[PDB]
């Protein structure tokens, strides 16, 4: 449970390291604190999470660090190691697609975000997002269904997506 | 297009709890076209992510089932 993590702190690290020959400091920060404990319920899980929210909002880096960082995400939701019982995992979630909404960091990226916005409000975790933040995951889906530049068939995933999250929204009214 | 909505089919599918009532043979046969998909280089390279996606995501429900 704790192992997955930092191996994922360990591989996005060495990653970071071969790409560039003030992220890798609270990388590091992440791996010290998480070194000691045994098991996540003591510590809050937004801290866990924040070196990987913080190297995906910026628009700095280039595709393959976001790349792994997105299916760093991705492995983190499949996983479920972020659970209902861990502290404070409300407000990891919503910091999670908050930040993911703004699709900035070639069209591999994009796949990945938005099969994770998929994975994220389809599952009951979703359910805990405020209305603004899935409003404006609704705006990058309807951004990205839009536009004619990028591939058609990640338009196709936006607009399949773009209906399995319609159902799941337009389902609640009961 | 096509390639991309058989996957995205078969992902709702197995996610649903009605893949719980399918049998080995088919799903070995579905297993066995993702990864088709996803060895081939011929595709584009964001058909093959789909692929990995999908992957991910079948292998959890099936070993999912252990449990």
């Amino acid at each position: 449970p704790v192992t997955i993590i930092i191996k994922e702190c360990i591989n996005l690290s060495t990653a970071m390291r071969k790409y560039s020959k003030p992220f890798l400091s609270g990388f590091i920060q992440l791996r010290l604190m998480l070194n000691k404990l045994k098991n996540l319920d003591n510590i809050d899980s937004l801290t866990i999470l924040q070196p990987f929210l913080l190297i995906v909002s910026t628009s700095s880096i280039s595709g393959y660090i976001t790349s792994l960082a997105l299916d760093s995400l991705q492995k983190f939701f499949t996983l479920n190691i972020i659970n209902e019982s861990s502290q404070n995992y409300i407000g990891a979630h919503r910091a999670t697609v908050n930040a993911l909404t703004h699709c900035r960091f070639d069209d591999s990226v994009l796949l990945k975000v938005v099969f994770l916005l998929r994975s994220i409000v389809d599952s009951p975790y979703g359910d805990l997002l405020s209305n603004s933040i899935i409003y404006d995951v609704l705006q990058t889906i309807l951004s990205l269904a839009c536009n004619n530049r990028r591939s058609e068939v990640l338009r196709n995933a936006a607009q399949s997506t773009m209906i399995a999250v319609t159902v799941k929204i337009f389902s609640k009214l009961k």
